[PDB]
């Protein structure tokens, strides 16, 4: 659907938000983890930990070798991958290159999660919650129709950093200035790139909400060193 372009570009700017740790970046979603490397990268950065040593030889099996590493390694943290298989990632299968990506990010930016006693998305939508309860013309219930407005990125940027913010200022009935100005403040401020196109929110009846919780997410983690 239009989730897959959706995806393709959020998957791709928060593996690259990432990867910019490791000295590198990826361009094409679904050719660029074909070999395996850069997502045994990709891990290693997430994780903070060492994969095994990767096969550079450039025949399939090697690529075959490096992403069953990859995906030993994604299990070994509790995953019961589902319909995901190797070659089928080195032979370039699209739709399955998304979902595990999605996977990844669930299990090493959401799952760990903790907000008061709840945990993972759950956790990440309460933190949303309190963090955004007083703001005029918020009420976050999920991740897709509730920040389609880009009151709520605002919202959750001005209660941690109010300085970067003139809420007042913004328009309900204005949602792609309001998204712009949220994008632009987290990319210079919070070094969050943009993983969100402004015209594709407010342009679906309900925004991809895989691609809302990945961007969020980055959030959760660029303001949970503070207090």
């Amino acid at each position: 659907f239009a989730w897959e372009k959706q995806q393709r570009k959020t998957f791709t700017a928060w593996c690259n938000s990432h990867l910019r740790k490791a000295g590198t970046q990826i361009e094409n979603i679904d050719e660029d983890f074909r070999d395996g490397l850069k997502l045994m990268l990709l891990l290693e950065v997430i994780s903070g930990e060492r994969l095994p040593k990767p096969e550079r030889g450039k025949m399939r099996v090697h690529k075959i070798n490096n992403v069953n590493k990859a995906l030993d390694f994604i299990a070994s943290k509790g995953v019961k991958l589902v319909s995901i298989g190797a070659e089928e990632i080195v032979d370039g299968n699209a739709k399955m290159t998304l979902g595990m990506i999605w996977t990844i990010i669930l299990r090493f930016a959401i799952q760990d999660i903790s907000v008061e006693e709840t945990s993972a998305k759950e956790g990440l939508l309460l933190w949303c919650q309190r963090k955004t309860a007083p703001y005029k013309n918020v009420n976050v219930q999920n991740f897709h129709i509730s920040w389609k407005d880009g009151l709520a990125f605002n919202a959750l940027i001005h209660r941690h950093r109010p300085e970067l913010i003139e809420y007042d200022k913004l328009r309900k009935d204005d949602p792609v200035t309001n998204l712009n100005n949220a994008f632009e403040v987290a990319e210079k401020y919070l070094d969050i790139p943009k993983m969100l196109d402004a015209e594709d929110i407010v342009n679906t009846a309900r925004p991809d909400e895989e691609a809302i919780m990945t961007y969020v997410s980055s959030f959760y983690h660029a303001f949970s060193g503070a207090l």
